[PDB]
């Protein structure tokens, strides 16, 4: 164990590595391996979104495109009004969790009707990706054009193999599975936090070999079955139960 | 099989590598399912060059995988332009060249190597994130190493073998083999039976 | 081995060229220095292990392949390094550099272009292989084997959530075997059992 | 409802700095919220 903490710790003063690739290599958990990155001097978007306005054969298509991923919502609106964009907007903030909202300086973009849906929702907005997608949607949908019969047939056709047929990149996948993969891992990177706030709210008062008395009040990284991980003095080190006291900490 | 490309062809306008991975067809009928439509790569590297601390560094990227590879220029001509070509070729099997429309890039050497090691040369969002990923990590251990060569090529290592980061979990080097011996085991197969 | 290299170097129409070799494939590496120093030794052995994967290092009892640079960059990289192949690639380079030596002007295209057909012109063997080839099958072969054992452990950190006959309550987690097209394995406190696809919710269950 | 407590509670520690079972006591709070008001005191230590 504590082999593999120095193992560890020197590996990371060489490369600086990650804490998932530290956690799967030494084979130690993941809230010491978040520590050793947490106690390094050079260490220290999935939730952004673009939206725009377009036209074609005299419809208004609306487009709203995931940044880190490449991933599209598209709709045809029978305006270009503000309720109508307002409306698209809760939409999309009720189906994926949407934090940071990019927009031009239009008319229908700056009103008070996507002002209130922001506030409700809340969402940071900013106004100033989707051209890009504007151009490849837009020869998709001439290229099954001759498929559909409406326009708006057309458009969810081609969000469809957009998203779920075209597949690039580094690993050759689709936006669907680089969206999937983006929040999963932020999703386990809250998760983590949190137990590591709940962990860190207590003390430990330990007793080295061959001493009877009480050392320094070091704090609580790891508690395990036979072992416990205390950070003192800048260094982590490893004191069985045996020779611990665990008190809660109120030092807010 | 034939028959089912056929008709996803024919929905979605898929591509022949596609096709030929997801269907197991050899790529002479994919490729030509693709050719009778109207409406309608493992060795594909893509260079660029870039300025850091005076000096001028050129990075090619194996796309497939990420591979990086980058040195420190003693100028920007076309003759080392060439002779980092060369080297990149005399050590991976390089077959398709991508790059911007540059000056260093259209030039007598430079069309002289592609022709002796019969590269196909194109010119036009990748490596932009891999020279980003690449000053990062530059300037994460620029002060373990005095001169900045080697600081680049230890960046270099530490991006190929020490980020194994992405959808699978891997690194660089290790993709990069992987893909290759599977591309040689694919085209074996396609040639014996 | 299949992480073995040899270096070595010598001399050609008046310049030093250095050729690493790998062992078990006849993969050659060469490069013209300007100078027989440990600095530009060292960053040859930095460029090399940048590259490909380098773990034990094999040289004779030069005056710059004992040098602290070099050192130091065996420590930074972790490569171990022993003084006692390389002079029968050195043999082979030299012919090919005599054959094409009309192609190109200076010594550096020439070694380069000698390079290139060492390694992805001239196959013979027993299988009939080059030596990019050889060396792409043996390092994905070790590579194989060695995430074999890591994949499995990570194939069983999933948690199953399943259904029994004629309950309506979603048992605890069990751990995950193997996920068939329409079964999977699953183990429940150290009994192995079988359930259809349609009576399983597999999650990794972050908390 | 004892969240009009909490509030209550915080005035009346920031005035008399109370102990946290007098707090406890008096404005019927837990004691865990009691011992939180405690704690980010920076005169006062619970014990
Ligand atoms: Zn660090
Ligand atoms: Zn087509
Ligand atoms: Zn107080």
């Amino acid at each position: 164990f504590l082999d593999g903490i120095e193992k560890a710790q020197e590996e990371h003063e060489k490369y600086h590595n990650n804490w998932r690739a530290m956690a799967e290599d030494f084979q130690i958990p993941q809230v010491v391996a978040k520590e050793i990155v947490a106690q390094c001097p050079k260490c220290q978007s999935p939730k952004t979104w673009q939206m725009d306005c377009t036209h074609l054969e005299g419809k208004v298509i609306i487009v709203a495109v995931h940044v880190a991923s490449g991933y599209i919502e598209a709709e045809v609106l029978p305006a270009e009004t503000g309720k109508e964009t307002a409306h698209f907007l809760l939409k999309l903030a009720a189906r994926w969790p949407v934090k940071h909202l990019h927009t031009d300086n239009g008319d229908n973009f700056t009103s008070s009707a996507v002002q209130a849906v922001c506030w409700w929702a809340q969402i940071e907005h900013t106004f100033g990706v989707v051209e890009s997608m504007n151009h490849q949607l837009k020869t998709i949908i001439t290229q099954i054009r001759d498929q559909a019969e409406k326009i708006e047939t057309a458009v969810q056709m081609a969000v469809l193999i957009h998203n779920f047929k075209r597949k690039g990149g580094i690993g050759g996948y689709s936006a669907g599975e680089r969206i999937i993969d983006i929040i999963a891992s932020d999703l386990q990177t809250t998760k983590l936090q949190n137990q590591i706030s709940k962990i860190q709210n207590f003390r430990v008062y330990f007793r080295e070999g061959r001493d009877q008395q009480w050392k320094g009040p070091a704090t609580l990284i790891w508690k395990g079955e036979g072992a416990v991980v205390i950070q003192d003095g800048q260094d982590l080190k490893v004191v069985p139960r045996r020779k611990c006291k665990i008190i809660k900490d109120y030092g807010r």
